[PDB]
């Protein structure tokens, strides 16, 4: 049973959230954690979810090699990498890297699969584990030194299509977090700060934990431009004979949604899984004490499953005889099941089950007969309602800004702050180095541009420098 | 095209196969390859088949990290241990090793997870990479330094259900290659010298490529005992208060299937692909040298044949006759050719070509559909049975040791009554190591489940002594 209050010491709530549930095991090697079923089964769900969609786009999914050679992936990142040196006692002649990333990977096979039009667009992917060394304290989920993710790499024709895709693999994490996680994201772009160097133009979904007024970035989508393709010399012919450099595009989402989704629907009791991703969607109890009528009581239990099991719902009946239906009620509340099915004798005389929301609490009272249509209707509600309350959450946690003079006191809210800015280079570093400096007596950082603009009335000023404002840009200390 | 004949040149066909299908590219890191979509999309078919069965009988899935402390890890294989050391320019406190299998990752964790019998049975998988710096020459599928493959770990409250899981496991192994991939296996137990030593008694599938005469291990199925349970303190209290020590069972099939799969089947012209696993089921080839008159009657078959859970591609490449695609798709392996030009626009009809035989058919339009389904499930049968008679051409039963090198050198492996003495399969590898020499080494590959007669009073084909039961031997990977 969790006791820390999700309000009060909040990584100590999401530290009791996750090992109460069973989702997560400690480990002795710092930053890495084992993934128990619990939690692996929603990573199930999302990775079939982006899987299939990537899939209607023509994404092939492959596997490439988790070494890549010293000399290859060296052609602020090297404090990260993890080397391996020896294979038992021998020292390797040179030593070899773990991915942190398959730029360095995949592109030269790039280079030499790409002859002409023909061979384009190329989409690949693959599903499998990065390691860095993150400096950064780490967090179950958010930031790991070992974590699973997918990473997309396509070569295209021109930059039109690239980035086409760009923009629908983007849509695609939208529906990832706010569809399947019931967790509200941000569209932008990263500003010249923040955006991957090796690229033209970053995209990026953002989300926000209130508890901590931290925003975070959910997944990345990458317009590359052609720079990777003139750096591994990835070229092509036109169909007219001539050799032009390719259009490229990369983007990574990890398991750090689920953690996002933790904090974000979690409460005092635990975790509350939203419907579409939850493996047991309806958990049905017995209710068996002294005797009282066990053999009836279990075969409807199985009935009622199967009726179910016909609308498509999720269901696992827990009639394990070496646990209270008390401690039932705990153990799957605390592990966030949406919807707890109760059947004890006197529900089952009158036809009728009694059913609890693990959302609201609310419990119903429901015929036989409504089950399947009153349970799918509870799930969309569970579900809507799960988005909509985080999404108010987050529409509290931005302050529109006008100057400099407002951005402290919204920090100490705990608030990001959307401000007009000029998107010169030295205004984030001083920005960031100053917004430190007044928060030690920490920093606070561009989190995007979003691609939803508030008008911008004539003459107005960067809230910071006082010049020309360009567009509207998110703000606030991150993760 | 390919160019080696698989007969007569098997090392250089197999490399010319998985190359030019577009399955494989080769990596500077040795043992370590590129798996393409081409092959890659086969490797989910079979994780999608295996992960399906095993959720059926309540194993789950969950993700250890690859890392383990030296100490842990280290609680005859050290030689294939990857360390890393260093992070950027910064040593690590001590080496951590990349996992080259997980036991004593999970085990300590299953340690503390099991207290009473009503934690158990406890049933994990993971789909992983793993990493082992072979010794023997790396091949692509069969050996390489880092694989992709599931490993279970299980523990029971009792022997008997632990048994009952080995067996389960092992059948769900003989479906994947037998059922997905076309490959028939022999189950089996493995010898004492063979079998894991941290366990009781393992079992195996065995599978044989008839061009080399190996037999090679298929996928491995270990009733572990209490052993582990000793060693990580495993325990859990019973019913009536007793500390008992679980009973496990472990289990593993890799990214090696791919090969075995690509080896049984494969021709002359290349690479043939059972229609479960394939890609791409049906490849539609238009015969062009655009109105829009042919592409779109492919497009409309493809519609048609999807509506059939039919997997098509047409091939609408500009620079390439029908003639230069008829051959990238059959080295490629794609079970099945449509061809439609304008003479069969013209008769309503297609031309069908499959892969395996080079039987043609002409089927009209209308009967596409359900002719392709049934020449897909006769494909995928045939392959089978002729796989599974060459198999069985493969195997002499013998009486006596001058059986051997007349056999081996047959590219066949042995099956022979064997008195199952735990010095004699040594005595057995050095002896035809060294006749050989006049990888030579026969050794057992495993005790069959399907036992051939017995006589009474039959000997050992090498000590002479009673013998118990037949075991299947031969050179191997
Ligand atoms: N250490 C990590 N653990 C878990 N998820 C991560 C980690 N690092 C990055 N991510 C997520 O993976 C996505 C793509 O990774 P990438 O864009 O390479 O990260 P990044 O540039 O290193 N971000 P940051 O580490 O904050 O500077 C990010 O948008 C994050 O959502
Ligand atoms: N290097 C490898 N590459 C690909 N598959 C492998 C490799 N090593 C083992 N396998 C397969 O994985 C299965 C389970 O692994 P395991 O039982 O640990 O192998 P093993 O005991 O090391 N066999 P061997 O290396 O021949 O002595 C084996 O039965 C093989 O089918
Ligand atoms: O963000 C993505 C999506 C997946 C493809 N890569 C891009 C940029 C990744 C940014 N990044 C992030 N972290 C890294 C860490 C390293 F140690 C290293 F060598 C490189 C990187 C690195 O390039
Ligand atoms: O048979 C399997 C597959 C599923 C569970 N794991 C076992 C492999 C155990 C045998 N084995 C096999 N190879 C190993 C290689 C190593 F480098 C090492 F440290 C350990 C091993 C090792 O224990
Ligand atoms: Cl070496
Ligand atoms: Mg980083
Ligand atoms: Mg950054
Ligand atoms: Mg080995
Ligand atoms: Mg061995």
């Amino acid at each position: 049973m969790v006791t820390a209050k999700k309000d009060e010491n909040f990584s100590e709530w999401y530290t009791q959230a996750i090992v109460r549930s069973e989702m997560i095991e400690y480990y002795d090697i710092s930053g890495c954690y084992i993934m128990r079923p619990w939690a692996f089964h929603i990573w199930e769900k999302v990775q079939r979810f982006f899987d299939d969609e990537i899939k209607k786009m023509g994404v092939e999914n492959s596997y490439f090699p988790m070494f890549v050679s010293r000399h290859k992936l060296e052609k602020g990142f090297s404090p990260e990498v993890a080397w391996v040196t020896h294979y038992g006692d021998s020292p390797l002649p040179e030593k070899i890297a773990i991915r942190p990333t398959s730029e360095t990977i995949m592109y030269p096979a790039y280079a030499k699969w790409i002859r002409s039009h023909r061979d384009l667009p190329l989409k690949l992917n693959q599903w499998c584990s990065v390691v860095r060394w993150e400096f950064k304290q780490p967090t179950p989920f958010l930031r790991t030194r070992e974590f699973l993710w997918q990473e997309g790499h396509t070569a295209h024709a021109t930059e039109e299509e690239a980035w086409e895709l760009v923009l629908d693999i983007l849509e695609l994490y939208r529906r990832w977090y706010e569809e399947c996680l019931a967790v509200p994201v941000i569209k932008g772009e990263k500003s010249e700060g923040e955006k991957f160097a090796g690229g033209k133009k970053t995209t990026t979904v953002e989300a926000f934990i209130p508890e901590n007024g931290r925003g975070i970035q959910a997944a990345t989508s990458h317009l590359l431009g052609t720079n990777f393709a003139k750096m591994f010399e990835i070229e092509f012919e036109d169909e007219e004979g001539h050799k032009r450099l390719v259009h490229q595009t990369s983007w990574g989402c990890t398991t750090r949604s689920l953690g996002v989704m933790i904090m974000t629907h979690g409460d005092d009791k635990g975790l509350v899984i939203p419907p579409r991703v939850a493996s047991v969607q309806v958990v049905i109890i017995p209710i068996l004490f002294k005797d009282e009528n066990t053999g009836e009581i279990l075969g409807k239990c199985r009935e009622l499953k199967t009726m179910l099991e016909k609308a498509d719902i999720r269901v696992r009946i827990d009639d394990r005889s070496n646990y209270t239906p008390g401690w039932k009620y705990n153990h799957w509340e605390v592990k966030g099941v949406p919807l707890r099915l109760e059947l004890g004798p006197k529900d089952l005389a009158k036809g009728t089950a009694r059913v609890v929301r693990r959302d609201t609490g609310e419990a119903y009272q429901i015929s036989w007969a409504d089950l399947a249509p009153k349970l799918l209707e509870l799930m969309e509600g569970i579900q809507r309602s799960l988005f909509e309350k985080a999404k108010a959450r987050l529409h509290e946690g931005i302050e529109k800004i006008s100057t400099f003079d407002e951005v402290m006191p919204a920090l100490n809210r705990k608030h990001l702050v959307l401000a007009p800015w000029c998107e010169d280079p030295e205004s984030e570093e001083q920005i960031k180095k100053e917004t430190q400096k007044l928060s030690e007596i920490g920093a606070m950082k561009t989190l995007c541009i979003p691609f939803d603009q508030p008008p911008m009335p004539e003459g107005t000023k960067c809230f910071y420098t006082g010049k020309p404002a360009k567009r509207w840009t998110l703000w606030g200390r991150s993760y």
